[PDB]
């Protein structure tokens, strides 16, 4: 498989996914129909999206690692699928949520060849490939702020901050892409317990960095052995190079 | 005037503020173009924003408070608008910013008859009316939520909390609707400089109370008395009845 191929799949994909939750209810997205390989539950909002997704997944030589039915296929290529991200603003009708998707050409973050995260609510199209990163065919580029004065997509703050604005809008792989295109300064999940999974950030992370953006874990160590499996877990300290080193020490 | 004239009116000029904002692109959107008597600078989305919304407010008998030219007209009818609140999003093609229209029979917000607050970028619509409040013309209410345990807006938080979620979504006007049609449990800004003006709250005030929210200051002092004009400033606590007061103890 190459970056277009994964360009056409996670289109297809996106189709079908956008289709379903779109004719779904917010009284039936809401309903808890299941409980999730990850280990939380799984909406209705879920499944439908997920089964939207997996239909045209398993057509493919990949193994797929998403949140829902967890580890499948046997594929050399290792998709990390997020097949509805930001769950429940979905559920509340809230216009952030989004399906994600990584390719990796290992089970290794490092060797991601493409990422691919999609609003479903409004149709905005992220990814980015060896050719750079796009917003809805346009391509994008981090901010050059500097100061820690600058606006902040941050999970959680518990303490005072120098930032201009935080803001939080409960789905993290468009968030990174909000940061991937400039919208904001930097991305921040510094939650203690270490919550995000490797399909809410995979795609965010590779769309980001291919937007300049520097990436990295809690104490800027490189994300580039995350591993493509259920047990993986990340922090995420994301902001373009001269900023970076700043929020690192903000945050010590 | 009444509460269908209200209804009329802000529907034409939601009508209006959508078509300007939805042409203008994002790069003219995000120009720096004056300075608005709130003391705050005016984009050039907020410019084009209030003109399309006085170009019919002119034409009725009320005294008009917003944000980008101030107090405007002579008649007994006060009506505070945000002509763009969530600027910044509307910047970024961030789909939270609305249009903020609320009415009153005096300058004190205890005598508002109507309320209107529409997202620019979805066309969802929330209003209040003596009828109750409407979300896209359907009924809708406050949580039920009882636990501190619950999903909050919060501007902003500085400590550890125990909710289940936090969220800021960068447009009060549409998060006091949130908060009004279930979505969360509680809607706070306890930021201590008080920062939110009567035009930013006024019409979600008034959404959420008829939703059956109760929404007082960071005290539990009635907003009744809040005036129509340039100086106001707002702190705001609002959840139901029951979880209201733990979140006035949570913050004390
Ligand atoms: N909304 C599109 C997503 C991909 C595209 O065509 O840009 C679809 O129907 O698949
Ligand atoms: N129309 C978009 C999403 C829905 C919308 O337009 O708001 C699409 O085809 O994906
Ligand atoms: N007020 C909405 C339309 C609602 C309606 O008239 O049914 C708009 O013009 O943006
Ligand atoms: N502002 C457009 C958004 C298009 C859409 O999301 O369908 C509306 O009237 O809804
Ligand atoms: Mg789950
Ligand atoms: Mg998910
Ligand atoms: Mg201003
Ligand atoms: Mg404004």
């Amino acid at each position: 498989m190459d970056e277009r191929d994964a360009l056409r799949i996670s289109r297809e994909i996106a189709g079908e996914v956008r289709k379903a939750i779109a004719s779904m209810p917010l009284r039936e997205r809401v309903k808890d129909v299941g409980m999730g390989k990850d280990g939380t539950p799984t909406k209705a909002a879920d499944r439908v999206a997920e089964d939207a997704a997996l239909e045209i997944l398993r057509k493919e030589r990949v193994t797929v690692v998403t949140e829902e039915s967890g580890v499948l296929g046997e594929g050399d290529v290792f998709v990390a699928l997020d097949p509805l991200d930001g769950t429940f603003n979905a559920t509340q009708g809230i216009p952030v949520y989004s399906v994600s998707l990584c390719f990796s050409y290992s089970d290794k973050l490092k060797d991601a060849f493409f990422g691919y995260v999609y609003n479903l609510a409004t149709g905005d199209e992220y990814y980015a490939d060896s050719s750079g990163a796009y917003r809805n065919g346009e391509r994008i580029e981090v901010s050059d702020a500097e100061e820690l004065y600058c606006n902040a997509i941050i999970y959680y703050p518990d303490r005072k901050f120098p930032f201009e604005r935080m803001r939080i809008f409960g789905s993290a792989a468009t968030e990174l892409c909000f940061f991937a295109d400039g919208s904001f300064d930097c991305f921040l999940d510094i939650r203690p317990g270490k919550m995000l999974r490797i399909y809410d950030a995979a795609a965010g992370v590779f769309i980001a960095e291919k937007a300049g953006g520097k990436v990295t874990e809690l104490d800027g160590e490189s994300l580039g052995n995350k591993k493509f499996d259920m047990q993986e877990r990340l922090n995420i300290v994301a902001a373009n190079e001269k900023l970076h080193p700043k929020l690192l020490e903000l945050i010590k």
